């Protein structure tokens, strides 16, 4: 009970900042997650024995892909940690518990392929789940791990608290389907400007939690340039592999996934920052002002990609 986790001084300070990089020492990531659960939630939220067993089961069910891997999981949970800590009083005991777990689990058993690739391949998961295919899988995998003997980190919640948290986690993981983000931010944008946004409205919280999930999921764009730059290589390594597989099915992939069109990456990063990332952190900042440094970092990186096009690097 009195057994805290503690981090070296530099990590203890930097972990509290949005732009924190969890670093290349795999073996420290579980301890970093527990540390975040303890400060964000309390040392009582979960039985340590059970949390540690759940953490390592989740780790095992992430695969060795260039980007959608265990390191992505922990990175995306740290971003949620930073948002929750800079917005102390806006979230319930249950939401702080649920959202960190949701973020750790949100890409469980990812194979590095899009929902589109699964449908064109005619993958069995595409039959089971016609929309948000991988995301429904990720929730499925999350439930499965929660039902392993000794893995129920929520066992001390009442019957209805338990159902609320699994529902928070389900909506949270579904929301990471970027196809659903555009309409979610549009609605949040309209509600904020007409002044109808009400955080006591459960359907409104759902939407705000959803946008937080998109913000955490894309957090690689909110790091220092060298982190953002080197992650982009891992993102494209999956995309070009997926394009390779599209060609094997006799389909020309979209340019994004065509390794023949590497040259156009800087332009494609601009489209993405402008079409997705900037809108996302802007609406997030409007709703939760203390999340501004994510917008500020994203804009710096937008500017870094602009400099690459102009052959300044
Ligand atoms: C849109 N577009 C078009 C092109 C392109 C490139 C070359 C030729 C023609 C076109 N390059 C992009 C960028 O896509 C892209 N997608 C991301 N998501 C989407 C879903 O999977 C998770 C990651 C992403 C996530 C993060 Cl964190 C950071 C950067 C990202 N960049
Ligand atoms: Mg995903
Ligand atoms: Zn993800």
């Amino acid at each position: 009970g009195l057994m805290q986790f503690t981090l070296p001084v530099r990590l203890c300070k930097e972990i509290e900042l949005f732009h924190f990089d969890i670093g290349p020492f795999e073996n420290m990531w579980p301890g970093i997650f527990v540390y975040m659960v303890h400060r964000s939630c309390g040392t009582s939220c979960f039985e340590l024995e059970k949390l540690c067993r759940f953490i390592m089961s989740v780790k095992k069910n992430y695969r060795r892909v260039p980007y959608h891997n265990w390191k992505h999981a922990v990175t995306v949970a740290h971003c949620m940690y930073a948002i929750l800590q800079n917005n102390h009083t806006l979230f319930t005991d249950l939401e702080r518990k649920g959202l960190l777990i949701a973020c750790l689990c949100h890409d469980l058993d990812h194979r590095g392929f899009s929902n589109s690739y699964l449908q064109k391949f005619d993958h069995p998961l595409a039959a089971l789940y016609s929309t948000s295919t991988m995301e429904q899988h990720h929730f499925s995998q999350t439930v499965s791990i929660l039902q392993l003997e000794g893995h129920n980190i929520f066992s001390t919640l009442s019957s209805s608290e338990y159902e609320q948290v699994l529902e928070i986690i389900r909506k949270a993981i579904i929301a990471t389907d970027l196809a659903l983000y555009f309409g979610n931010r549009k609605q949040l944008e309209e509600m904020y400007q007409t002044g109808s946004l009400n955080l006591n409205n459960q359907s409104h919280r759902d939407r705000v939690i959803g946008l937080m999930m998109t913000a955490c999921d894309l957090c690689s764009v909110t790091k220092l340039w060298p982190v953002t730059k080197l992650t982009a290589n891992d993102i494209y390594a999956e995309f070009w592999a997926e394009g390779d597989e599209m060609k094997k099915l006799g389909i020309q992939p979209i340019p994004m996934m065509d390794r023949d069109k590497k040259d156009e990456v800087p332009q494609g990063q601009l489209g993405f920052y402008n079409a997705v990332a900037i809108p996302c952190y802007t609406t997030l900042t409007q709703i939760l002002p203390p999340t501004e440094p994510l917008l500020k970092a994203c804009r710096d990186n937008l500017s870094q990609w602009e400099k690459v096009i102009r052959g300044e690097e």
